[PDB]
């Protein structure tokens, strides 16, 4: 998802997805 970070987001392939103000 959006975030700069990295995993996770398998459903569009990006950098993190996991809600909090950093991973929001």
């Amino acid at each position: 998802g959006p975030t700069p970070m990295v995993g996770l987001d398998s459903v569009s392939g990006q950098y993190w997805d996991q809600h909090a103000p950093l991973a929001d």
